[PDB]
């Protein structure tokens, strides 16, 4: 009769919250997807392992279509856990998900996890200051997104920072790179010529959040786009105009230039 | 020889990581701080329970003006906890002490928790839709902080919404209700008059987050600022221009008007 959408966290199997972890243990049957996002710090059976269950995958069409015969139907009668990387509702539609509970008579409950919207703050810039938020999609076809990009320009005219996620092929289990994010804004600078993104442009990749060894680098795009971030996943921002704060923690801790404390601050 | 920020979550001690109670676990000293935010679920009896260790609360002024003498010295000999609510890089300026550490030749670590900040997913209200965010500071004496309007000024004009970090004061045991924010909001619509807002504005309020029934509440100024919400910590969010999607939500889960539906394009 219960639901309980369980954040899996950011990196590794150990990210989830305890109170996700017991839950999960008294829970008859227990779903995932790792579509949304992937858990790059472990694997499908470590997180079983862990958990004690087993656990059945679910695809993103099992989700988003028939999310009602596939997990709601047992939830009538039992207790179940449905796990996602993450925090549950965040970057993802399965809000929604929560609505065709109710519509089934089942309760569900949310409980949180670490989110990369969230970690962020270990770049040393401020929470509080991020603006609108953005993914920068693989131009496919004859399709070539650019939004991103004015995204970023609303935030810096206004002094906020943008949080850029990078596209993601869960089935491939193909990641987008930090250089290919900046590689891509590069040719929407030359195509729209806001002076939004340039070889000047300051930026932050923070790669792999949830590590005890995570990447924080920060600098210039003339500079880091050819840095090797280490493996996925990857997280692009591009700073509004730094506190002389936020700037020094840039600096000391993820080894940016000083000349950021003259020209960014 | 090194220092770790471990997050303990949004409402009771089992919102700490697995990863975060592990390393709490064999670590020698363990510190704290409970006065940047508040968990409504547990007590410090209960986590020391949990950690299996003695902590040692410490002040804002133990933190902001002794770090380095209460904490980074044992640091050298030891591995230190320092224990803090929700995540610890999210609306505070912990970041900083990062820096402390670093110049005090101690190598630190962080590890997440589920934060107010992402949380706000359960509200339905898309996360990369959240603009600038803002604090709603407790009129002290003859000063009146006015500074969150212009915020949600700012973002409403781009269809942004707003996240309002209610103000604490654990010392006294204060905590701002979304109520008490409401009142202000109104009193600041007096004195600036931009029709920011008013008793017709939408507003969401999500209370005790990380609880297993949270409180969600979504509706108009005048319908809201006098209903009970529960216990704090509370968190008031000013919506800007709704999905389709995100009004559904808010009616099915929230308890909104069904009229906001119907959306004006
Ligand atoms: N540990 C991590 N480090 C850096 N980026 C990450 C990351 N985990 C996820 N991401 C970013 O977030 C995107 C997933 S979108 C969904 C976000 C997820 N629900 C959450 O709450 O975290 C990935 O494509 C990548 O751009
Ligand atoms: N569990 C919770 N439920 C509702 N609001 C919360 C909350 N935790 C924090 N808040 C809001 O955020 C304010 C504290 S600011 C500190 C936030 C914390 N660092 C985090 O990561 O979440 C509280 O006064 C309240 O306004």
């Amino acid at each position: 009769m219960v639901l309980y959408f369980i954040g899996l966290g950011l990196y590794d199997e150990r990210d989830i919250t305890v109170k996700g972890l017991e839950i999960a243990k008294k829970c008859d049957y227990v779903f995932a997807e790792f579509y949304t996002s992937l858990m790059a710090g472990t694997t499908l059976g470590r997180i079983q392992k862990l958990i004690g269950k087993e656990i059945r995958v679910l695809s993103r069409e099992d989700v988003e279509l028939n999310f009602e015969n596939i997990v709601l139907p047992l939830a009538k009668e039992n207790d179940v856990a449905f796990l996602t990387p993450g925090d549950p509702l965040v970057a993802t539609t399965h809000a929604e998900l929560r609505i065709r509970a109710k519509r089934a008579g089942v309760e569900s409950y949310v409980i949180h996890a670490p989110s990369i919207y969230s970690a962020v703050g270990i770049t040393g810039l401020h929470i509080m200051k991020f603006g609108k938020s953005a993914t920068v999609a693989y131009p496919e076809g004859n399709w070539f997104p650019t939004s991103y990009y004015d995204v970023i320009k609303e935030n810096a005219e206004r002094g906020l920072h943008t949080l850029l996620f990078l596209d993601i092929k869960a089935e491939k289990r193909m990641y987008m790179t930090a250089n290919e994010a900046m590689e891509l804004l590069l040719k929407v600078e030359d195509m729209k010529k806001g002076g939004v993104f340039t070889d000047d442009t300051l930026v932050v990749v923070l790669a792999r959040a949830g590590s005890l060894n995570p990447t924080i680098r920060a600098g210039y795009v003339k500079d880091l786009i050819r840095e090797d971030f280490g493996d996925p996943p990857h997280i692009l921002i591009v700073p509004g105009k730094l506190h002389i704060v936020e700037a020094e923690y840039l600096v000391e801790i993820a080894g940016a230039p000083r000349e950021i404390l003259r020209v960014n601050v």
